């Protein structure tokens, strides 16, 4: 919805956004939105996501697809009306994204998803990319385990020429929807085949906001069309993890919230048995330095 | 409609257009059009805006969407007939833009929306853009608060990978329509995802004229496809706010009206707590200097 | 229709075309076609113009849109049949352009629309363009007033981010149709969004010059310069005349196609601003194709 | 249809093709095909031509459009079956081009259309083009009158911003069809707007063969997308008339028949009153010289 | 169908493929497939070819088009089922190409079509192309007569601005189908207008295999979009005849079979009366030399 | 489906993936999936593959096409529901790929298909490509025979101008589906016309590697190099292994993805021709991403 501000309410918002990353208990936002989803009446649509054609499929709180849902309208606080209708397995009225309010007035956050190695990590979409010899697949799994912490991480597999990999985009969005509905830490391997269908364009534009609203992190590998990789990394990701000149070393660049500073830190990594990667255990980065990082792609 | 002029009536028009920016009380036009909208008979369509497909949705004076409206014709002063019909939630007959006359003979104005720091600002669309380290999001919010003055400004959020951000274009145009119907100062963060669908093309072509007719200002962030950013900044904006070589410094370029001089002034800014930006408190700019400014993108 | 010529009838045509620009009373063609339109029986379609989709809408002599019109055929002199039918507000049979004969055998003219400052100006479409600091909007209004003379000029506004500007293409073509049906001197500000492409926009660029020249009205259209080459081609091939800014501030070059197969003429305009940016225009030489291309190169 | 040859029948064909340009009385082929068309039973389709959409409209021998025609099949000499059906003003079955046989075994000719100034000119399509100051419109009319000889030439006007010019492609193809059905010498001013719709592509590919089969000449002005002008001039024209370095001077390049030599000669011209051009009163040209000529465009 | 091999059966296949070009009596394959076609039961579809739209038309053994054919299934040796159905003059079920088995296990051949001047020539598609002054049209007719030998060659004419030339693609594919059904040596003048519709793409991809399966040769002129000419010449042709630096001289490059060596030889030619060309009466060429030849286009 | 991991279960997966290439008996995965397919109830859809239009056709375990199949749902372990429905010969509900579970928890493998000349070879798709004089067609047949071992290899022929070659894409996908359903070693000659693009062709390039790796069969496809970059990306991202010609005639480099997140391995092949162009292949080192890109650069 739209929000109105004066100087005082705006300052309060920025303080709350800052807290949502810097001082909230890691993973608190995820637990909060889990409660909101759990409170939703049975059969109510909670999430719509685009399929390959640009139509949208709709899910309930238990990640079960809704095939039929009678037109139903809800008036928001700002006066806007949201309508939802599902017919023959597809959204007839509504919008892509969360169909229930997970955020309220607290918008524009990068809710802290986890803390690891003395660094806080944001929810939203994290694109893992770069050139050179440092492998992306081992990194995304290492990050998934690390941010998972006490919890297991969920793996969505797509579009690689290996056993058991789904290559159908419509199954992919079903997997992603279920993952975000049920898990705080999600790995996607890989985004190569989405990088173009209306569904693929929708996914790139929608997923970061979907994840940040939920308070889950989606860690997606993307091997570098090159300008679309750059723009997805620049504008569609909440955080970026990019390989450097030095083997095993990665740079993490985090958007900490709406209008807030982008932060950076470095990761050192090494391989153990069967290529299992281990990540070893604040500085601001400006826009010109950010573009300098993107040039390496 | 079409308008006829001789030398004397043309000179009168230019004098009135000049006054609409330079000497009218700031925000007076907005208050005038609010009165016009308030005088509209119950149920009457007042605004049509394009959705993603290129179809148009229609709103009444209270920013409520009209789903059904029997064909109704109105003869204008020049002899032209405007017809409006709405069926199944979509415009069947009519045009995009204001469906009631807010302007009359007084067309081609950039009605003054506010005065701040000794400078007058125009209604219409203001694109906030540029390269370098000066942040666009903090600027648009600072400008929104400043031009809001005694009034709160409205924030429309779109297409960023942060919590609570809508990423569905059809919700976006609903938000924008409501904002322009109800508020003098509007911030859009951001225009990145519109920059292509018929709806997106319609919005870029329509919004400046819609806002200027209302006397509201739409302050839109746009991070630089590059030629589309240049043309939107060159030809679709009433004013442009562009970052400079010096950190914190911005140049404001204002179209003051039809056939009138483009003016320029500079803004100095600084950050306080939680990245809240403060803007610190006539010279003509020619077309070649304007192009020189656009080259920096 | 098609026309047949031998040496003698061709020479006569060229003499008549030459006269239509050089010696006819300025604005005489417009008055003639006004009479033709006024003589048309009530309810008869006179003009069809393309909307955004590429369908065509149809107008009667009073610039009122025709919604329903039973199929009706007319056999021309060359043996061809023109059919007109309108159903549900759209042309079902017919063609874009004038649906009644305004011209007869006298085709390929640039009928003189006005004389100002010792120069004759052609009807048809005039594109006002160029680079540099000389403003196009003040020029089109100055030219509109000047060629209007004793008469007011009509202003069609389209696609600028200013108060009261229509930005819907289908309203735009309605405005243009009405303007050409009712006025000799017409200003369009601006053509930017038509060049910004729909079938309707393509139709308009291809149709408007011939429509205006047939009527004997002048359409003075501002156009600020893939896209640049379309501005060049519209200026090169879709305009009856071109007014282009020069190196010197306030100075413009007017390039006029005087008729079918006839010489393109050129002259210069000097201008200055008064109060509230009102521009005043201050008061024969042939230009060849290579010089014409040299002028178009400046649009880069 | 398909034709079978051995050495002896092939040599006979080449001799007949050579004669069709070099020794037949100028305009004889046109008179022959006029007789063939005149012999066609009343109401029979004789010519189909593409409209803008790529559908085809159909004409009888009197250049009257056929709106309804019951399916009718004709078996050719080679065993092939040609079917023709027209429904609701459009071809339902058939092909673009001549729907009756004007040529028989005598195919691949450039039938002589006229002789002027000691040079024979071919029927088919003649593209008049080039750069520089020599005007194309005066040339096409001068050539039309000259090749017309004792007969008037027909003028088809299209796509110029001058009084009485048709700009609707579907009227254009109607004009062209009627012209070719009724006249030996035809001028088109101009081909600029065809140079893209399916109809325009069809016309460029069809018109030369249509005209050569009839024995009429279509003299078309084409101002130079540039590569499409080159290919139309190279491959879609029976003859080319191109301006040179010297003002008033033109080069005529003629395909004299299937597998036969391309010939060249020069024209000198001058203007009289009201820009009426007068043309003042064998050498082979090879493919490399032909390409050299096309480079000048 | 699919075929299974071990070392011994593979070696046998390669020996048979080698023989099909090098040692079989010239034209023997054509006579064999004529027998196969003649043995087909009355009314049975034997050949399907794509029309402009990408639909397919269907022919019987007598080159008569089939308009209606009830669904009929045939189980192949590998277990696959081929179904054929024709409705309203178009293929409803089936595939493009030969609808009866002309080859059996003997696949991947370039069956010898003729011997002339001490050189064997392959069936399939021969593209005649190149730059320079050597004419393609006279060459294709000279080659047609020469390879025809005791038999007349068939000429398919398409897309040139000369008398009697068909320019409608759907008539073109009808001509080609009939030619391949009834004649061993076929000339196409020319392929310029096919070089894009689905039908044109189908034809370029299908014709070589169609011709090689039949044992007929299709000799097609193609004047050089340039990369499409290169790829058609590189990958869609069984043999290539390309002009050289020396006037009248041509290089013939022949694919002799699946996985077999490409051979080359040179032709010398001269003109007699009315431009009738006479061709005057083993060395391997590698891929790098082949690309060197293609660069000349 | 989605899979959940902690450190311990992830380490177990990587160990199992490593084993699936390095230590499992060659061809064991193929035999396992043959058993799974054989156990499927009569009439059950097992494989869906895209036709030219982007619709999908569906096959049973005997490689017979299914024309009609009533909607049928199956709930997976992760909670997801897979639905399959076939109407009028086309998939109405379902997904492209294997419609029965051949893999279970054991995903992301490159199951060893064969061992030859002291080297293990992966199932999945192998693209055979490169520039220079070394012929691709003889190589794919030599590799087919070699990896076939005791078994014959299947040859799918497509899009070459030679006798008996199918050139219809929909027949091609039928051939490929049958081949993967019935044979461990498959040769495709050639992929040129799929790269020559339809939705079906795009689907095939994106689907075939995963289909083959899931089955444990190897698809050995020749591909001769806008278009060049698509050959590079297909070779880079759509292939389980790559066999590319080198500077030296007869010599090839084999680059193998050994599994999800595992090392890419490389070795060289020497070859020579016998009679009638029959090629014979004569009888671990890791390759990094920068070296891999260096190899791909040679395709220009
Ligand atoms: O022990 C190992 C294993 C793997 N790797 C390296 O990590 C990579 C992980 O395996 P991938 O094949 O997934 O590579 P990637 O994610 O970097 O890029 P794509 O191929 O998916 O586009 C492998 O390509 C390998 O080079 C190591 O450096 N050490
Ligand atoms: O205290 C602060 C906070 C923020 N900033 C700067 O302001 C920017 C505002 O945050 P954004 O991430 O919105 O940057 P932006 O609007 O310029 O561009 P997008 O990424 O949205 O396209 C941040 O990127 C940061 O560099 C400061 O300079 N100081
Ligand atoms: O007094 C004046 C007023 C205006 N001008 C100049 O005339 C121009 C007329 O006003 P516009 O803003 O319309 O500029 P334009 O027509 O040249 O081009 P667009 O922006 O419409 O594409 C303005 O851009 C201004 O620079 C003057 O030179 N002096
Ligand atoms: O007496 C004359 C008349 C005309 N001309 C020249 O002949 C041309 C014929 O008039 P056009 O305007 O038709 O020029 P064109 O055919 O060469 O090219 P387009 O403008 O149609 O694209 C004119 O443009 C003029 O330059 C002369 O050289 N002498
Ligand atoms: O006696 C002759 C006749 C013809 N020729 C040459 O042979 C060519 C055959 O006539 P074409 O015009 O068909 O040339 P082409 O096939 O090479 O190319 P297209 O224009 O058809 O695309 C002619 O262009 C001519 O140059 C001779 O060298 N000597
Ligand atoms: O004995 C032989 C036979 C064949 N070859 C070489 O092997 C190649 C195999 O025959 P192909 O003609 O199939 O070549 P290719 O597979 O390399 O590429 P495409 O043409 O299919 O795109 C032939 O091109 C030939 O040069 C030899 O080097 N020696």
């Amino acid at each position: 919805m739209i929000h109105l501000y004066d100087a005082k309410s705006f300052a309060k918002l920025r303080a709350a956004q800052y807290a949502a990353f810097h001082t909230d208990a890691p993973g608190s936002w995820f637990d909060h939105t889990s409660g909101v989803l759990e409170s939703v009446e049975d059969g109510t649509p909670v999430l719509a996501i685009g399929v390959e054609s640009g139509d949208a499929i709709v899910f309930d709180k238990n990640a079960q697809r809704i095939v039929a849902y009678k037109e139903k309208s809800v008036k928001a606080e700002d006066g806007s009306v949201s309508v939802v209708q599902v017919e023959n397995g597809f959204m007839k009225q509504g919008h892509r994204g969360w169909l229930v309010d997970l955020t309220g007035e607290l918008v524009g956050c990068s809710p802290v998803v986890a803390e690891f190695g003395g660094h806080r990590y944001a929810s939203g979409m994290v694109i893992v990319t770069g050139k050179g010899n440092s492998g992306k697949t081992p990194l995304v799994h290492a990050l998934g385990e690390a941010l998972g912490g006490k919890d297991k991480y969920a793996t969505v597999r797509f579009g690689e020429p290996l056993s058991g990999y789904n290559t159908d985009f419509n199954v992919f969005v079903d997997d992603i929807a279920r993952a975000m509905l049920q898990h705080r830490v999600i790995v996607i391997d890989s985004l190569k085949n989405v990088i173009i269908s209306r569904g693929a364009f929708d996914l790139l534009s929608d997923i970061g906001a979907m994840a940040a609203s939920r308070g889950c992190v989606v860690i997606a590998s993307l091997n570098p069309i090159v300008e679309l990789v750059k723009e997805a990394s620049r504008s569609n990701s909440t955080s970026l993890v990019i390989s450097t000149d030095v083997d095993g070393e990665w740079q993490v660049l985090t958007r900490t919230g709406e209008g807030l500073q982008r932060l950076t830190h470095t990761l050192q990594t090494s391989y153990g048995e069967h290529s299992v990667l281990t990540i070893h255990t604040q500085t601001v980065i400006k826009n010109d330095e950010l573009e300098s990082v993107l040039r390496r792609l």
